[PDB]
């Protein structure tokens, strides 16, 4: 037994990344790196569960037509896995690429490492009182797991319901032509080496509306998403004064305005 | 079904260079140059579809992957290996640097020799940016293109949406996209016959030769492919003739990978070889 | 015949830490690092006589439990005999060895196979060819045998201790290994020239006769054997106050150490070491004496190590309890 | 027939452990390392000559002692008789040998079956392969082996000398297999015109003639080979004084030698020394010639500073003593 | 089909060498070196067609002498008769060849048994070192290949030219196998531009039609491998005067090359050569064609100067020689 | 069917020390180094054909001696007979020989027996593996082999000559297996223009005719077996008297030479040199000759100072013999 989709606490990053890959598969994969204690493992195999013939998870060829893949190796790896990953997403077997990486060993090759389409990352809590609330939710889970799931289960069908209806919203789009033309300038204000970075965003920012529920593209929308699929696509130089993500905040301001 | 091989944006230089390594066979490949992106795998997938030993049906493109041995390239014992299948066909080559073995060298060496005989095309790519092939390996490939980003917000925004376009029915477009490529089909077919009938004069041969002179170029080499390239390029305008200025769009991207590397200063690649072929020409 | 546990001179800190864990499985092991002599294994060796005894279905290779199907193997889970007295068993690997023996072979019983709720010894653990020590790393840390090859699948529960020494100039196994220890304690020599000198008259009187000498510590050793079994009885009875748990996650969380690694293994450590006195319940005093062994490993900082880790520890304990 | 032991000339202190080793078999191990020729490796396969008989039962590839009923290995103690006495035996393993008969894979017995408190001599142990030289790490120093190769783990009893040369020029040996030795000595070239003369004189002649020449020294041998065995008996009578104990052990404290091994083996020798001349008490003076060659090897030290290791430990006994 | 040899344009010095190699096959090859380009590797392959015939007989694994020697090498030593009147075949190694492959395992003839008394080629010479070119180091210039790998041995006859070309920008070989070669012929490729139009038309028209080719040079080619048939003949008839054998030691003790295998081949080629052209004489002429590309091979390196190859050894030449 | 041995032009002091060492072989070994060409492996080879005989057993394999002490392998052993007077024999290992046919495993009999009491040849030594190298380290100098690999176990009376070659641009020796060998010798290229020309003739004559060239040199290598057999049998008869044994060793104490292996060499070497010039009394000229090519390479080289090896031996020689 593991622990329900709703458990972890504060660290919200990979939940939208994930929840955004589910709902569309040809994102792609997303890149986490963290570190080995803060639970990466974990919140990923809840994933697994509450995931919506008659249907109704694989970890490191041919099982992988539905649900998702876990490599927990990819980091240390030298070479090959492009392989797998290009013919993936190449019909003649569609399942979302996500990987686990390590803030040092292996960093994969810039040659690869533009093949993910998502990246996310880890900062420790810093907090004593939300410390303490995971250790005594482990301690609880420890002492007997049955009774502690059914405790959360009634937001998972809340959930499992806002999972389907949100997935059949396809033709929801909407997207504003003037918009497409702001992002794909602000997208080669800087170098990309490629054009890999608008299809994913365009494809991506507007599917986050049909999580909510609403139609229309907003400013609002992309700004939450612009930042965790272009940035490690900006391997500029070594010179690295300030994290990218902050250039990104910096060139999103100049053109928008905020 | 695949992308037509039309509605790419821009990029003249491959598909020239794809086009004239098609209408001739023995030129010796090409090794597209560039960054990541850009589709470089799409535009070769792209040209299969567009296509109709000693003595009939569709063409064939056959691909390896990057970790591979002899076990599969040899093809040993009658099985046929990954070579024996283009007879009339094409092979890809990724990341060539990558392959660190002799392999390469034994694909390279059996062009040009139709004794199995393949008689296919070498097509390379890889070395993004990760340090140049070989000196002597490098020196047995017809022509060296080159692959830049387009920087520019009315394109970059169009190819985005013909991409998404093709997500929205990959099926109900090939009619659309029909008649353009049906042109092209044609013309390449009509040019194919038209090739052994061009005629190259005499003093237009020693210029060539003065100019590969005058450049510190060894070997032979850059003299063997473009007599060849022009020639081609001439049979595919659908004349029969030659001109100081057909040669000219052949000749830059035909012998700029022969140059000597030596960085003495901050020459650039392609202008060196325009003010050359300025000086000695009336041009 | 073989050395007495309550024999050993000075050397105090190892067998609290060896004790500590085999209390509770639930430790993660212990990582012991010194220089040669001192006795590193001298004492661990000697442990198989001071173990206590538990319950396993008869004539199971796997060694299983009664009912716990969550950890009961095959030949009870789908097919369902009385369980009988039995001693937990030590088992250590040779420094040069074959991996057939480690691992399956096809079904036959591996290394591990019987090592289930025992304690593993390993020797040198710094000189260990690699491509042994990465099928432990697989084993461990999620309590399943792996091998199912040769075209016939099997399935083995998995997990014991893992406690081992070696050498600290030669090496120090790899860098992520080290957090697979949840312990970690190291030995220096006592230089005291009466310790040394008792120590060596002791060892020449056990080298004379051994089945005299040992009987004369006959009633000291069985002692332990009726005290350490009150442990593992008034273990599930020790409270922890939130004023307590505010301080472990503060002390651990304003180190630069791993996320709700170091936490977890100090409030089931410190908890579990009152159930070896004998009380009910855990003073400040208890801290001082298992927060210096368990976040030592974790303490990942700059290369320089000018200052020491356990006064970097001590330091920052008593500034946030204000001893 | 080889050189007999009584012949050689000059080298007496390297021609003194070799005897003291022999008389107990328990302290450890030499090993000498010197400058090329010297015969370092013509003394020890001559010193099969002067050995004594122990009692060892029949029928039993393990040599097994028919008393104490704490050392049966495999049946003997299942069965708990043919006693018989016998020559210890000396067997040295080749350089180009695999790991196939150094422990045994089939139970066939292995190389160190072969050696049970017996003589183990290598020769140039700076080289070895670096592999092979694992195995016995361990098995040395403990008295049990384990094999586990296929289909057989079983605990093999294993004790030896372990006596060993080598060439300080191929390499230094790893600082872990240093510490198993008891004694370290060291050789330097004659520089005396008539000594030259003699060896080179009495290696012709044996040249010449080899069985004419053993009866010019026979009685020689018989007579050394007649005070063996009484110092043999001898042995467990003599005791240290508690002073000279506590004074012994604080020269190991002042020197930094870690890990308390250097305490034991100096002590043990002590005693077998003095059983070689015939009293029964030791004194000072008579550990005073066995303590710089036994605390040589394991001092560690600045890498360069000033010093030939040997005028340190000798200051340091004067201080201590006072001569 | 390939290219007829007669049609290449240019190179007037390596066909020179390759063609005194062929007539006299004991000189020691030659050792083809320079830029791209230039068809190094095409005249090879071209050699292969205008190659005489030599007796051999049938059966045998690899070529023999039928009944010219008294055949001390394998059985037909003893069994001592099937001519086929063979062709001299041509046999490469490539780069990536294994040590056990080139001589032979459990008898499979290996790659040296082939390249018997034949055209050995070796490709870029420069690139493989270390492994497959010490074993190289006995068969040539001894005449016998000695194996005795995994039990098999036997003696094998081998001598071959040993043709190798390389690139001179990848390193410079070492002086033991530098001294196996006979001669070392440098390529330079054509600058003036009035040339080059004729090479790329001839390869134009050949790879147009590679039929109606040969027959456009099938009448001059035939009268080449006549000449050399008939030089052949006369070789064993010329006598160079002993006072020339004076002087030409004298060029090799001056310019102070090291050893004496630069006086031998010198001889040889000089007598090959003026059978070539006719005569049955030598002059002064036929040794100054020669001389200038064998010793230059065989020069001292100095970077102290800039001094080029060639020109030394025409300068001394030209100073002990008349003009 | 080879070159003859006596027919060799020049280089007199490569010709001293491969009769010495026939005479009586009892001498470490051989070494010489030089320049390519000089004829290294061509002196070496022509020995095979002049050598004396002796007595060996029946048809072992590994050259017993029937009228000998107890040397006579381990099988024969247990007799204590057919006589056949076989001729010694030179055996030579490749320079990539696998490790089963140097110390043999199967029990099939190794190259080390096949070569007992004969001449084992290694061709370029300069360029040997670290293994291979110390399976050959032992056998010689202990004359005794111990193979113990796989599951056969027995002993060898092996011993050999170990006549080495090579040149000394790629690399030196290893210190511990410079030292088995006997003496060095050194070689110089000729630079007399008559005696090169000879050289080229007698080079070029012999390959015309490999026969019809024993039969000019046929009178002038007999004489040579009859001028070895009968020095063969005059040295146990000469005796070096007292005084100048003394002299000897005081040059080595002069030289800081290390070992006492140095030494007894020069004292038998000496006596065999007067046993070929007829005399039976060693006197000063007859050490003389000697004492510089067996002591040359057993120096400490010190590249600080600038001295060559063999003008130092022959400057101390005077100091004490007052010439
Ligand atoms: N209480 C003790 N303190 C120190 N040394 C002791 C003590 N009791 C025994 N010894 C001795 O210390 C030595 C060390 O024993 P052991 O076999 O464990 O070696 P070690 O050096 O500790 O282990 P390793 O060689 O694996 O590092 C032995 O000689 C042992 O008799
Ligand atoms: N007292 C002595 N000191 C030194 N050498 C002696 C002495 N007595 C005899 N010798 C002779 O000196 C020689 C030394 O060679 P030996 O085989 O003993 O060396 P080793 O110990 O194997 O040397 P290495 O250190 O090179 O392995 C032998 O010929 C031996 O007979
Ligand atoms: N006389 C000639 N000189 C130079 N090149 C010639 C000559 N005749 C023909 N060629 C042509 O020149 C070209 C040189 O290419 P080729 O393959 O022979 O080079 P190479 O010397 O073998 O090169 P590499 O060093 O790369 O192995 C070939 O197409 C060959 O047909
Ligand atoms: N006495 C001699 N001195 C020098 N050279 C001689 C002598 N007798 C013959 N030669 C000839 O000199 C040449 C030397 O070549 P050889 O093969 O003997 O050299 P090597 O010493 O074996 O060389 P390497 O060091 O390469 O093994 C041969 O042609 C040989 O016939
Ligand atoms: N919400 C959470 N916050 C912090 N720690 C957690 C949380 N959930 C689980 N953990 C802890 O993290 C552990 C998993 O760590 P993780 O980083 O996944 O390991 P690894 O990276 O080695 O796979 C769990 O066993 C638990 O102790
Ligand atoms: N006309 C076009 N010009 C440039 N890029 C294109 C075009 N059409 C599609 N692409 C892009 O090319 C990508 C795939 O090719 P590419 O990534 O270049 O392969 P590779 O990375 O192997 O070179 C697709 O993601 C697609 O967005
Ligand atoms: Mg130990
Ligand atoms: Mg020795
Ligand atoms: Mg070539
Ligand atoms: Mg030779």
């Amino acid at each position: 037994v593991v622990f329900p989709f709703t458990a972890i606490v504060g660290q919200e990053e990979m939940k939208l990344a994930l929840l955004l890959n589910v709902i569309d598969p040809k994102i792609g994969g997303v890149m986490i790196m963290g570190d080995r204690g803060t639970g990466k493992s974990t919140t990923i195999r809840a994933l697994a569960d509450l995931l919506p013939i008659e249907f109704k998870m694989v970890d490191l060829l041919a099982k992988a037509n539905r649900g998702i893949l876990y490599v927990d190796e990819v980091n240390l790896l030298d070479d090959h896995l492009v392989d797998v990953l290009l013919d993936s997403a190449a019909s003649g077997a569609r399942f979302v690429l996500v990987g686990s990486g390590n803030p040092e060993e292996g960093e994969l090759r810039p040659q690869l490492l533009d093949r993910f389409g998502m990246h996310a990352e880890i900062h420790t809590v810093k907090e004593p009182a939300l410390r303490v609330q995971i250790v005594e939710q482990r301690s609880e889970f420890d002492q007997n797991p049955p009774t502690f799931l059914e405790k959360y289960n009634p937001e998972q069908t809340a959930l499992q319901k806002k999972i389907v209806e949100a997935q059949k919203l396809l033709p929801e789009v909407k997207l504003d032509y003037d918009l497409r033309v702001k992002i794909s300038e602000v997208c080669s204000e800087l170098d990309v080496d490629g054009l890999r970075g608008d299809i994913v965003t365009n494809r991506a920012a507007k599917a986050l509306t049909a999580y909510e529920g609403r139609t229309e593209v907003t400013v609002d929308d992309i700004r939450r998403v612009i930042t965790l699929c272009l940035r490690h696509r900006l391997r500029k130089d070594p010179l690295e004064s300030i994290d990218s993500g902050y250039k990104v905040e910096k060139v999103f301001a100049r053109i928008f305005g905020v």
